């Protein structure tokens, strides 16, 4: 990408302008008005700016301050006065598609200078310009997406008095409740600009309190938290979905007192001495609405940091109080899952070979209704996520083995249907996934539960690149050894698949070696087999102490986290029902009149501290 | 539970009455005091409160305070003075479940100010009413115990103002020496209310002992600390109960200087350089008594700290000459155990098929004899315990197994004297249960008994959960192998207990697999096991890495306080003697004469400290 100001890099006629605007002698510049008059010229021509760009003179007059001050920009304003041209230069934008839309506000904001930026937008310049350009994008390298817009340029760059400027000025008043693009307001752009770094986060919240606080007193009527952008999300909702936690944690419990107390959603109810009451608000933070914060947070939102959100409050007393009501629900679920399992495994272990067999002939049937049951359960379930086929996968592994020992019983059956004696193995591994998958409904208890989620600390890939090298021990001393042991001055070694399970019978502690008289070479495959022994031992051992490194290391136990969020992942897909009763949901909470006719749908938790208390004490 | 207040929750008339006490004007009242003269009505009446608490008034008036002050408290008592009401409103409580009791005096005392509780109990208001409704009481959620007692409230929020005043009134004193409806009084509660955070045990023992002097100023004559409740504990024991340990362990050394100098434990006998003697009292610290803290410690307390409070002093040297005293008892106990562990062993190898019969008939009758002598002990430990059967399982569970050796050894002689050929796998399994609790006696010994309780890091629980994982998994896949090798083109897999069998072999390091060519699905077979392979090298790793990574964390050694707790309870256990030797125990300790007629029984330890006499130096 071209660069936009550069030290020494090249890129009136254009370069004395530009040299004698980079200096900035305001003097120096006469001379060049009456140049516009003869040729019929203007200054946002194609042979007056950076013609791969469209970087105007202006632009490196912005570009390059002395100390925030330029003595020449008015002077430039002028010039475009009085050059003939209907069309503005402070409107004029970049062309290129990395700096697509990047005006000379944008630069005038960027370099943290009030003043210059008051004698742009003082003598006539927009304010809701957007900067749409490939660099102003989010989520590639070398970027920087701050909403597209001026204010947000203000907002996302600490500048305080930009900001209480640019709202409060006379010329131009900027819209509070504008947008970019792509859909974002400035709180949007706030929430997307923010990280998990602690100080980020407290100058994300800052700007963010401050620009609610503004909102409040400049555009009382309208609602600067519920406008959503182009994929229908509210900031909270856009907090919970791009994984930013701190904003998150700060916008869900929030209490202000005063006149801005109508902007809360944290009101607090009482308090006895440890003892205290709250009363948070559900304004799209429960499963009643189509899209809210509950369903981003598990099924839409790709981060790690995402089980820690349903630690905080209101969201784990609401993700408790739903999972007591369906808890019941949950065990009858298991109940008949481990009903189909049992008829599962007596059906398969008194199968016949290739009244008893009318039995028999209803325990298939019944099988084949349980599994066309479950796939159709499953299908709906894949159905209803299609957006974020990642995110049905990436966490929740039991809902492709669902669907897969489902579809493995009723292709199963219609192979005993058909008449076909290769139906037995996939009715096999129909029954060990579905004994497999029984291990899913281990979540509703909380020991075991966390337990069965502190039980899978080894990584699937750190499994999966052990198998990669030991596969290439195994298949390298396979073929060495079956084609050493081809000749003979039973016979071990003698196809590479049973090579292969002589070889793997070294790992699970069953493996023979013995200097078999019966080869030839039968030095050779013994040390061979010896040297096979040492580097496998070896590798197991390094695959242990790595992986127990990497293990353990003190880092934060997760369990609890993750067990909530599995938890939280099931109470959602539960209270949907099933895809045939498709049941009506609870508006969780009580309807309170708080302040001012504003009344919200709050839901009060009720907790105790004891630590807290005493530091208020 | 519905809300005591509530900032915008809706529950002269009642709102009208509730709205202008809750500003608080005192002229707009008027108006209120002729319309109860009319009607014949008062301030009290169930149309005037809350009708499902009670919540009157004035309640709601101490409730709503501006900054502390509310200029109309004092109205409304003007108005039930001059009400006609025989009975007053100050003692008027509600009586809903959650709030029974709660009086406003309560709320005077819990919004922390002066004014509001001097302006109340200087008109005519109660201290002694017990607020003892559910939201009072402890072990569960949304509770704030305090002690049911206005004097208990000021003194558990640190109000120290507010005690002294309470105490020291002219108008109604409060009764230092009062109690709740659980029997508590105030230093019990002081006790049911710490934690074992260190800020708040600072708390706890500051108002502890400033109360204690006061209660030495004002009731000279009785003593706070032996007072006892329902349950008959003094606040040592329930410190000692309640697992509370930080107020435990200022309560046990305590040392005042002057003229607190008789309500101090710890007084010091001398020093000389590093080494300093300390005269410890056993004021119900010592097994002479009935009940008192050492077993109430042992036998009573269910808390994770128990085994820290036999780490510190007096109860370190008072378990050590005891153990010192009673450590050849102790081997005594375990000679005879061994001695008839060898006669069960010898008499179980010797035993005949289905003089040397006769004595083999003399070992019979002596394992008999041993067996219902065993019996016999155990039944009575256990019904010594009757009241806490968890707290005799929670820790020693050697008093489970010798019971059950016991039983199963009696139940052997009695199924061999009934002629039964099913009596021989019972002694086998007492003399395994046998040889496993000779283990018991390893605590006698310091460094094998430090190791014998180093060796138990690996949770029961986690364990079992293990266990259940890996039976579904090896149950699965059993049935699986036998389903597939029911067909043929010995026999293996050929029942559910021979492949569960060749499964588990798997883990020991003995499971073999190979291309049984005499089975039609053989691939399938030895794909399965492979599986089962890898699958069960995935399951235990992984629970060996989890559980290493759960116990190498850098905790603390509690192996010497652990190992000190199972002693304690072995001499605990074993200074009541036998089931028939009932032994009478030694006042352990010189009486001695303390201050003033107070003779204590007092114990000295010598302990020398180069650190501390260096500090004070
Ligand atoms: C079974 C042996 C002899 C031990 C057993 C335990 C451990 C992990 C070490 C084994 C061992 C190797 O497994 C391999 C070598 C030589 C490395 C070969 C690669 C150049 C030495 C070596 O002591
Ligand atoms: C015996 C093998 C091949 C190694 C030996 C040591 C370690 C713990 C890893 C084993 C192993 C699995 O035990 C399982 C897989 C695949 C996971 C199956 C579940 C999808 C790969 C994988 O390298």
């Amino acid at each position: 990408p071209p660069p936009m100001e550069s030290p020494f890099q090249r890129e009136f006629d254009r370069d004395r302008l530009f040299s004698v605007v980079s200096r900035g002698v305001p003097e120096e510049l006469t001379g060049l008005l009456e140049y516009l008059r003869w040729n019929s010229k203007y200054l946002t021509d194609s042979a007056y700016t950076e013609g791969s760009t469209g970087k105007t003179c202006l632009m490196k007059a912005v570009l390059n301050l002395q100390d925030g001050v330029n003595a020449c920009i008015m002077p430039l304003l002028q010039i475009d006065k009085d050059s003939g041209n209907p069309k503005l230069l402070v409107n004029a934008q970049c062309t290129d598609e990395f700096y697509q839309g990047h005006s000379a506000l944008h630069i005038a904001i960027e370099k943290r200078s009030l003043q210059c930026v008051k004698l742009l937008v003082e003598n006539g310049a927009d304010v809701h310009l957007r900067a749409c350009g490939r660099f102003f994008q989010k989520h590639q390298g070398t970027c920087f997406y701050f909403g597209e817009l001026p204010l947000s340029l203000a907002a996302c760059t600490k500048q305080w008095d930009v900001v209480t400027y640019l709202l409060e000025n006379p010329h131009q008043p900027a819209s509070l409740e504008a947008t970019d693009s792509l859909g974002n307001t400035v709180l949007h752009a706030l929430v997307m600009i923010a990280d998990n770094s602690p100080e980020n986060s407290a100058l994300v919240i800052h700007m963010y309190d401050g620009l609610l606080q503004m909102g409040a007193r400049l555009c009382p009527t309208v609602q600067l938290e519920e406008i959503s952008n182009h994929q229908g999300l509210t900031p909270l909702k856009l907090a919970a979905k791009e994984g930013k936690i701190e904003i998150f944690r700060h916008i869900l419990q929030r209490e202000f007192s005063g006149p801005y107390q109508p902007l809360s959603r944290k009101f607090t109810e009482w308090c006895y001495g440890p003892v205290r009451v709250s009363l948070y608000d559900l304004s799209s933070v429960d499963s009643w609405e189509k899209n809210s914060v509950l369903e981003i947070i598990a099924f839409h939102c790709k981060s790690p940091n995402r089980h820690r959100m349903v630690v905080l409050e209101p969201l784990n007393k609401l993700l408790q109080e739903k999972w007591d009501r369906l808890v019941s629900r949950f065990f009858f679920n298991f109940a008949c899952y481990l009903v189909y399992m049992f008829i599962f495994t007596v059906v398969a272990y008194h199968q016949p070979s290739l009244f008893g067999e009318s039995m028999l002939l209803l325990g298939h049937i019944l099988i084949l209704l349980g599994g066309i049951y479950l796939l159709l359960g499953q299908l709906w379930y894949f159905w209803r996520r299609r957006l974020f086929i990642w995110i049905s996968f990436m966490d929740s592994y039991f809902e492709i083995l669902f669907l897969l020992q489902a579809l493995l019983t009723v292709l199963s059956q219609v192979l005993r249907f058909m008449e076909t004696e290769w139906y037995l193995p996939l009715l096999v591994l129909s029954l060990v996934l579905g004994w497999l998958n029984l291990l899913y409904y281990t979540r509703g208890f909380q020991h075991t539960g966390i337990y069965s989620v502190m039980i899978q600390k080894v990584i699937l890939r750190d499994l999966l690149r052990f198998l990669l090298v030991y596969l290439v021990f195994l298949f390298g001393f396979a073929v060495a050894l079956v084609s050493l042991s081809r000749e003979a001055r039973p016979a071990p070694y003698r196809s590479i698949l049973d090579a292969s399970l002589e070889l793997f019978k070294f790992t699970i502690g069953m493996g023979e070696l013995a200097f078999q008289e019966q080869l030839r070479f039968r030095g050779v495959v013994l040390l061979l087999l010896l040297a096979y022994v040492l580097l496998t031992y070896v590798l197991l051992l390094n695959m242990l102490i790595a992986l127990m490194s990497e293990t353990v290391n003190h880092v934060a136990d997760n369990s609890w986290s993750i067990w909530k969020l599995q938890k939280a992942i099931s109470v959602l897909e539960m209270e949907n029902g099933y895809w045939w009763c498709r049941r009506k949901k609870h508006r969780e909470g009580r309807l309170l009149k708080v302040g001012t006719p504003d009344e919200r749908w709050c839901f009060r938790v009720e907790e105790v501290n004891w630590a807290a208390w005493e530091k208020t004490l």
